[PDB]
C-alpha cells in the first residue's frame, strides 16, 4: 500500500540524509526514532506524498526544537492542562468553513508573570499535537483568532521580543504546512508597534496570513462563522471555557 511504502521511504530518507553527518539531519534521526508510522504520515500527506518535501517540513519541525528546547525539556501534561484550562489558548468545538480547526486567544486580563508565553507555546504545541492525529486537520489544517480587545499599553510593553519571535518560528518553522491564518480583531493603536517588531522576521507567505481587523468585523464574519464563536469572540456561544477542551483533550 501506497502509505506503507511512503512511510518506510520518508525514514530511509532520514536515515540516508544522517548518514552524512550534517548536524540537522542527524539530529533529526535522533529525535524521530521513537515516532510511530501515523506520525510520518501526518507530514507525508501534508505534502501529497512527495517524500522529500515531506522531510523538508520534518527538519523545519525537529529545528524547532533545536532552537527551543525550554518549551520540551521538562514538559509537564498536568501543567500543560492548567494552561488549557485558564483559557489559553482555546479551541472551537466546530471547524470553519475551510474545515480548519480554529485556535483562540483572548488577551484581556492575560497576566504574562501568572501564565508566561512559555506556557502559552506549550500549550499550542501540545494542542497542536493531539490535533494532527485527525486526517482531515492534516490538510486542512488551522488558524487562529486573537482578540486584542484588552490589549493595554503595559502588555505590550512587556512583551519580549525574543517571545514574539518563538511564535513566528512556531508558526513558520514547526507548523507552516498547517497554520493558515491569523485574525487580530479589536487590536488598539499601538498595535502597530507590536506589529513591526515582528515584521522582519515573517517571511511573504506568512505575512500573507495575517489579518488585522479592528473593530470592522464584516470581513471577520466572512471568514469565521459568527454562529461557532464563543461571546468573547463576538459570537452566539457561550464564553469561552478552557475547561470543555481541556477535559476532551486529556
Ligand atoms: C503580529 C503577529 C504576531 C504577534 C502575535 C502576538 C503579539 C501575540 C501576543 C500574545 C500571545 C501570547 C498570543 C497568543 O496567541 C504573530 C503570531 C507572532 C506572528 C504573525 C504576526
Amino acid at each position: 500500500e501506497t502509505r506503507e511504502e511512503a512511510v518506510r521511504e520518508l525514514q530511509e530518507m532520514v536515515q540516508a540524509q544522517a548518514a552524512s553527518g550534517e548536524e540537522l539531519a542527524v539530529a533529526v534521526a535522533e529525535r524521530v526514532q521513537e515516532k510511530d508510522s501515523g506520525f510520518f504520515l501526518r507530514f507525508i500527506r501534508a505534502r501529497k506524498f512527495n517524500v522529500g518535501r515531506a522531510y523538508e517540513l520534518l527538519r523545519g519541525y525537529v529545528n524547532f526544537r533545536l532552537q527551543y528546547p525550554e518549551l520540551f525539556d521538562s514538559l509537564s501534561p498536568e501543567a500543560v492542562r492548567c494552561t488549557i484550562e485558564a483559557g489559553y489558548p482555546g479551541v472551537l468545538s466546530s471547524r470553519d468553513k475551510y474545515g480548519r480547526v480554529v485556535m483562540l486567544f483572548n488577551i484581556e486580563n492575560w497576566q504574562s508573570q501568572e501564565i508566561t508565553f512559555d506556557e502559552i507555546l506549550q500549550a499550542y504545541c501540545f494542542i497542536l499535537e493531539k490535533l494532527l492525529e485527525n486526517e482531515e486537520t492534516q490538510i486542512n489544517g488551522f488558524c487562529i483568532i486573537e482578540n486584542f480587545k484588552g490589549f493595554t499599553m503595559q502588555q505590550a510593553a512587556s512583551l519580549r521580543t525574543s517571545d514574539l519571535r518563538k511564535m513566528v518560528d512556531m508558526l513558520q518553522d514547526s507548523f507552516p504546512a498547517w497554520f493558515k491564518a491569523i485574525h487580530f480583531i479589536h487590536q488598539p493603536w499601538y498595535f502597530t508597534t507590536t506589529y513591526n517588531v515582528v515584521k522582519p522576521f515573517l517571511k511573504s507567505k506568512l505575512l500573507e496570513r495575517v489579518f488585522v481587523h479592528g473593530d470592522d468585523l464584516s470581513g471577520f464574519y466572512q471568514e469565521i462563522d459568527e454562529n461557532i464563536l464563543p461571546s468573547d469572540f463576538g459570537g452566539t456561544l457561550p464564553k469561552y471555557d478552557g475547561k470543555a477542551v481541556a477535559e476532551q483533550l486529556f
